[PDB]
């Protein structure tokens, strides 16, 4: 089976007014036509023929001349051959041959070498389909020829490929048929998957007739009808997979105890030297500075704001350097260093969760954290040990996106609670009191949200490259601190509350901590009961951290990712949970692997490739795979911390626009909140996707209010003073759906609405 | 020709596993398709075909049953008569004739009628497809059955039409043929606006068979190649129009002078009484409700600016009253009432541009004013003697575009530099010189920006019903101002400037002016060379008259509109500029019949006709063409003026918000605009569009910049001292499109790039 180029170039006049050959059409895949007005190649289109040309395209071949392995290799021999076989089957005159051969031997014209030959597949044989109206002739007259060798032929066409079909055709007008409609009929014929495959073994004019035969009753016919909009014709594709339908892993489990650990160690860790010679190519050097303002610009946000809820116990410069100290041994050691580790929404709103249940309780908060780091620890080799990251596959679309939407909830709510927060310690009147302190912090907080929001627009409007944007993910972000910082800066007299930051590799705090907690108790002797039962907000931790971390690697190691390299399950959730367990030995954070900042750095490495036909979806050629991209990112936000100054002028308020900012914007791609939306607007209106064809609108509106009645249970438990139980409310909704919503929803509905992959 | 509604209901199992018709498909227009899985009717699509099945259909069609005229009105008694003719054909045995017999008088079943009843067309008659499996026959059988008289048959249809085709189809499976996708083809068929038309005088089966060959040669035979994208389809409705093309004033100008002014008189009047009866319908007093507010947001936008730039001379309680003043007597006598007329945005750039003449050449500014008002009484009487208001063809969207990109850059730039005077009066430091001033009026000026322009995406989104949001236009205007109104209300001990508007029917600024303008000057004397020389304001301001209501006219009196009342060009320009000269010598500003508050006038008056099949873009049944919504809107303005403490608490900073907000949205819907964008985008990348694909791309960047060349010398021009010019300089563009752009541009591409309608 041979990938078939079809020109079809037609007898036309030039400016000159002389007859040539002008290409009017090509098909590599599906169609692309000249635009005479403007000499420009219009843009790919399914090759739609009319009916009346394919009855004339039948008619004509019948009676019409066959050439079958034509063991000739030049354009004018090959057209004297044809013509003899021509006028051999009565076709043509003798008297006119003459015209007729100097007609095939015109030049050939084309709109205008290089970027072309690599849509096409590398081993292809062009059809050249020769069509125009001759006015010497009385009749139609057809003549098909299969060259017996791939012959690239003398400046035919545009692209040189050995011809291997050579289609002619020359009839007079009057004739009622449109050569140009015929001349694409049969070009279509042939760029077609099965059609050329019987050309290609054609041994008689009847076996071509045949293979049309073949052709039609694959096809699909339109009605005249006309058409008003493009959602009457986007049922046509869903149409035509019927026709064509009729007509034809790491988290297995072993006995053996770690058994996960040494597989993805046995299949990651041969490719280690591997994993630096791929770095070499020049992507890689702009996927350490994109992704560096990815992992940091969140880096500040969150560690701001955990300056303000943890009193400056756990600031920026802990987050920075737990981050870069995290990142590092991860990329030296893990099994899948395209993970971006950092600190994750859920995580915050833990350590905002649990500095209240250690404030309330007169306990140690740093000293507290330090025993959950040896439960997270022990948690993690027990699991690990055990095999037990199979459980991933239970945590579906229904307990994922209960989540994601909460925390975008908590989001949402936190800034528009700090800025309520600054407005009752700076009122509008005539440090506290500060005029023009509570009016900036909104312009502040409005400005970088809408110039990050909008900015997001345009990285997704069409004015942006595909293949660039890919590269460069979120760059809103980082260019909305940078302005409004600037602006910030250059007001004078007016005080916002600026990022406390220490210059130097120095704790936040220094007068109230030490780079080492003790265990034991810091300040005042830490209770040997809460060291005990801190296995409690240990699970919960432990839940927050599993789920963020293993369903990021199973998004980035799906099959369409294209990653050859072996991807880790247990390895890296062992890495991310000890070194968690351990760094919060020294008060920096614990971190997940984020799922947002992941696919921005698989993205970043993906190399689309170059050889796809026109109008196709671009598919990922290879990604990189390398473990230096993730280091130097690591390192970078390491040194992070030598601009002390710098991190120190950014204001609490500018943070919180980008705080903002990540809530509203991870709403969008959630089911839950399209399903939302759903609920206000009319049956009529709602969009033709999988969950609302095949599901009725009262089910869909259960099971929407089903995960909104368990996203107030959610928020009900977190606004009481057991806010630690969030992470386990919330993998109850995993017993939930697999045991309550599977009697109320047949499996069908099930399976539209929390599909794995949509 | 009777319209055709052909149902397709199939033989099928029920829930209760008993043999039923159940409704497949209907075709009033396109197709509805039911989804057996949630027993909804899918959304209207191309009735795409299988072109095995239309073989098949061809070949069962031949030697099947014929039943013409057949006399008989019972389903039982049509069914005995198909079975005795289909068995005369050998198409069925005589001992399977009671099965079949017993199968066609089955229960149909549907999926649920007085409204599907108004998409059809009242005078159809329906045809029915019995199509479906039966296993006790060993053949496929058909039968075409044509009614003699229009029966409506004995509750075989969802909706009840009188039954005139009936078309029988019942053969066993394993014949290599899916009778689903053969009764779509042959309903798609009947559907058809030709094939039935040979279906009423159809005489022999032969003519049947004839009638599918019309069918086919008139089609579009897709290939087998699947479709990835809507893109890939969208040229298969412009390659369909092709297929079947191949088979297939008030302006005017009269000797007579004031010929124009009599025939809008004769044209309209006549209707008088009509205007008042048609305003009855409740929709026109919605209709009241929702132009008032479109209204009077424009009139204190506008007119608190003129508050500023003419030092509250002109403001709001003028611009009020003269909203009003001509709004109704406009109405009383106008031939188009449904014109809003209201202080247009050029004309505000001209009192601001003007004032500044007066200002610097020392002359008293409002009886400045009156002496243009004399002149523009005199031109508007000179221009209606004469006719001579066809030049408004001449005005093209080459100048309007350049008009309306303009203005949209000063609305743009006047609030900027308004922000930028409000900091510079009310620096941020710890009336002149008070604290949360300059921030409050930034967040008052962006709160009602970004009130306003993210409601108006709400109002195009999905969410808000089309029939709706054409009645209730522009809403987030008035909501967008009330909620930032209050929110500046809430606050305290902070200074706003706000709206300047004295309680009464009295002068803005009674210290400064009286409500009689003295015309020989007001204080000190008149020059006698400028009330001789104020012709030159008077013809610029004239240009910005005419071009603002006679383009409005034109925009609102096209065919589409369905204005089935006298559209009145030569009476309208005479009162909106006779009015405008008579109420500028009592101070208050003159006005032109705005485009945007007419066609939202005219919208909201709209009757979209009920009888539209699916899938149809809705059609204008009738326009309520009535002088009261006009007239009620233009009282209702006037009495704003009650309300003179509420528009009092208006902060000016909220105003400049909805000021640069229309200056924003003004620019969408402008080809200079979107030009502009594709100025920046790669040559691929740019919109199908008729000026796009008809135009190479470097002679659409030549067109564009030149356009861009001629918005810099109206900014250059108005920039400088002689700003009055600006008028003036706009309408050398028509001579430069005319003469200039003709030999730059052929025919073609300027038939492309300056389109009357697109």
């Amino acid at each position: 089976p041979h990938e078939v180029f079809v020109e079809l170039n037609e007898l036309l006049l030039d400016k000159n007014q002389e007859p040539q050959w002008r290409e009017t059409a090509r098909w590599i895949k599906f169609e692309e036509d000249v635009e005479e007005e403007t000499e420009r190649w219009g843009k790919p289109h399914v090759a739609s023929l009319s009916f009346r040309s394919l009855l004339e395209l039948r008619r004509t071949l019948a009676h019409g001349a066959v050439l079958l392995d034509l063991d000739q290799q030049t354009l004018p021999g090959v057209a004297h051959q044809v013509v003899e076989q021509m006028v051999i089957s009565d076709q043509i005159k003798a008297e006119d041959r003459a015209n007729v051969l100097r007609a095939l031997l015109l030049k050939h014209s084309h709109p205008s070498e290089l970027k072309l030959l690599e849509k096409i597949p590398e081993n292809a044989e062009a059809t050249v389909v020769l069509v125009g109206c001759v006015e010497f002739l009385s009749r139609p007259t057809m003549a098909f020829v299969r060259l017996r060798e791939a012959v690239e032929l003398d400046a035919v066409l545009e692209v040189p490929v050995p011809v291997r079909f050579l289609f002619l055709l020359l009839g007079p007008s009057s004739a009622n048929m449109d050569y140009h409609e015929i001349g694409r009929s049969i070009s279509t014929l042939m760029s077609d998957k099965q059609f050329h495959e019987a050309a290609y073994l054609a041994d008689e004019r009847e076996d071509l007739l045949t293979a049309i035969n073949a052709f039609l009753d694959c096809s699909v016919v339109l009605p005249p009808s006309e058409v008003q909009g493009e959602e009457l014709l986007r049922s046509v594709a869903h149409f035509q997979r019927q026709m064509l339908k009729k007509r034809e892993d790491p988290l297995r489990r072993t006995g053996r105890p770690f058994g996960g650990l040494i597989r993805d160690v046995r299949r990651r860790y041969p490719h280690y030297l591997s994993d630096f010679r791929d770095a070499l190519d020049p992507q890689c050097l702009a996927a350490v500075i994109f992704i560096y303002f990815a992992a940091l610009s969140p880096a500040i946000t969150f560690g701001g704001l955990l300056g303000e809820k943890t009193q400056d116990l756990i600031g920026v410069s802990e987050l920075i350097m737990s981050t870069a100290l995290q990142g590092v041994v991860f990329c030296l050691l893990g099994a899948q260093p395209l993970l971006v580790i950092g600190f994750s929404g859920p995580l915050l709103v833990f350590e905002e969760a649990f500095f209240s249940f250690c404030s309330s309780n007169h306990l140690e908060y740093l000293v507290g954290r330090v025993w959950i780091g040896f439960w997270l620890v022990f948690l993690a080799l027990l699991m690990v040990a055990l095999e037990g990251s199979f459980l991933v596959r239970f945590v579906s679309r229904f307990t994922q996106e209960i989540f994601a939407f909460l925390i975008s909830l908590i989001f949402i709510y936190e800034t528009f609670y700090k800025l309520v927060k600054i407005f009752q310690e700076h009122p509008l009147h005539g440090p506290r009191g500060q005029p023009n302190t509570a009016l900036l912090s909104l312009v502040l907080m409005a400005g970088t949200f809408f110039i990050a929001f909008f900015l997001r627009k345009f990285k997704n409007s069409r004015f942006f490259p595909g293949r660039i944007a890919r590269v460069i993910g979120d760059f809103g972000v980082p260019i909305a601190i940078l302005i409004m910082v600037l602006v910030d800066y250059s007001i004078e007299d007016t005080y916002t509350q600026k990022l406390s930051v220490p210059s130097g590799f120095s704790v936040t705090a220094p007068e109230k901590r030490g780079w080492v907690i003790n265990p034991l108790g810091e300040k005042s002797p830490f209770p040997v009961w809460m060291m005990v039962a801190s296995l409690l907000p240990a699970i919960l931790v432990f839940i927050l951290i599993f789920m963020e971390t293993q369903i990021t690697t199973l998004i980035i190691s799906k099959k369409e990712r294209m990653l050859q390299k072996g991807s880790g399950f247990h390895l890296d959730l062992l890495l991310i949970v000890a070194m968690g367990g351990i760094c919060a030995l020294f008060g920096l954070p614990w971190l997940a692997a984020a799922t947002v900042r992941s696919v921005t750095h698989a993205n970043a490495l993906t190399v689309m490739s170059k050889a796809v036909a026109p109008g196709d979806k671009p598919k990922i050629q290879e990604v990189k795979e390398q473990r230096v991209t993730g280091l130097l990112v690591a390192l970078l936000v390491g040194l992070s911390i030598v601009i002390g100054d710098l991190l120190r002028q950014i204001p609490l308020a500018v943070l919180f626009g980008i705080f903002l900012y990540m809530g509203v914007t991870s709403l969008n791609g959630i089911q839950f909140y399209e399903r939302l939306h759903l609920l206000l607007m009319p049956p009529a209106a709602h969009p033709d996707v999988t969950y609302v064809k095949k599901v009725r609108t009262l089910r869909m509106h259960l099971f929407t209010a089903l995960q909104l009645l368990c996203l107030a249970l959610l928020w009900a438990v977190m606004s009481t003073a057991a806010s630690l139980a969030f992470p386990f409310i919330l993998i109850l909704t995993v017993p939930l759906r697999m045991v309550v919503l599977t009697r109320i929803f047949t499996d069908r509905e099930m399976k539209c609405l929390d599909a794995n992959e949509a």
